[PDB]
C-alpha cells in the first residue's frame, strides 16, 4: 500500500520514479504536484501535535553526471524538495523536517531492477512528540527513588 | 539531562556550540572529537533494531560566513558531519540517518543572543520500528471488519 502503519506513526510511500524527472534529479514531475497538495490538505485535518518528517532513500547504483556527491546528498535534496512543496501547499513549517538514509538499510536487496526501484522512495512519516508517559515516569521516579 | 525522554524514544542533546568551529560552520573542532567517539562507543551497547537519527536545528539569524544557502542546508550539513564521525568510530551505517529542521521548531524565542544560541542544536534521537500493536490491530480489523 501507499500507506503503512507502525506503532509510533504512519508512513506514506512515494516511489521516486513517479516523483522525479530522472534518476539523479530532485525536480518534481508536474503530474505529481497536486498529489503532494492533496497530502498538504489532509495534513490540515490531523491532530494539532502531528509532526511530518519527509524521508529520502535511494538504491546504491553509483552516481553519474550529477552535482550530487553521494546518495546521502541525493536523498537529502529529494526529501527537502518534497518538504518544500508541502510548505508551498500550506503546511506549517514548524510541523516539518526532512531526512536522508542515503542507500543504507534498503527495503529489498540491490540485486534486481525491481528491487532497486523499491529502494528509491520518499516516505512521509507522521508521528507526534507525546511525552505524558515520560512525564508520568519521571514524576514517579523523583517521588519514589531518593 | 543531556538526555530527554519522549514516549517514542530518547533524545541525546550534544554540546553543538562546542563541537563546531563556529555556529555557521559544519567543521567539527578536532579537540572535541573525543566527545563523539564517547557516544559512538556507547551506541554499540544498543541492539541493532535501534535506529539512530542525528538532527540539526539553528536560530534564525541571517546567514553570514558560509557557502550554505539556507538554515535548512546548514542544519543538514551539521547533522550529516556528526553522523559521519559516528560512522568513523564504528557505528553501523545501516542504523544511521540525518535530519534538518532548519530554523523551525525553536526551543526559545529568537530575541536575544543566548536564546538564539539555545536554538542552534544537534541531537541524536533513538527509536525503533516496532509494529506489533499495528499487526494486532490489523489482524482484528480483517476479522471483525472484513472488506
Amino acid at each position: 500500500s501507499v500507506l503503512e502503519q507502525i506503532d509510533q506513526g504512519s508512513i506514506l510511500k512515494l516511489p521516486s520514479n513517479l516523483l522525479f524527472e530522472n534518476a539523479t534529479s530532485d525536480a518534481i514531475n508536474q503530474d505529481m504536484m497536486l498529489y503532494i497538495e492533496r497530502i498538504a490538505k489532509i495534513i490540515q485535518k490531523l491532530p494539532k501535535r502531528v509532526h511530518i518528517n519527509v524521508r529520502g532513500f535511494t538504491d546504491d547504483t553509483p552516481l553519474v553526471k550529477t552535482r550530487f556527491k553521494s546518495h546521502y546528498e541525493l536523498a537529502a535534496n529529494r526529501a527537502y524538495r518534497v518538504m518544500k512543496v508541502l510548505i508551498q501547499y500550506g503546511v506549517n513549517p514548524n510541523q516539518l523536517s526532512f531526512s536522508s538514509y542515503g542507500s543504507t538499510n534498503p527495503i529489498a536487496p540491490n540485486d534486481s531492477l525491481e528491487n532497486r526501484m523499491k529502494n528509491n522512495r520518499v516516505e512521509i512519516f507522521f508521528s507526534t512528540d507525546a511525552n505524558d508517559l515520560s512525564k508520568i515516569h519521571s514524576i514517579l521516579d523523583n517521588e519514589f527513588n531518593p
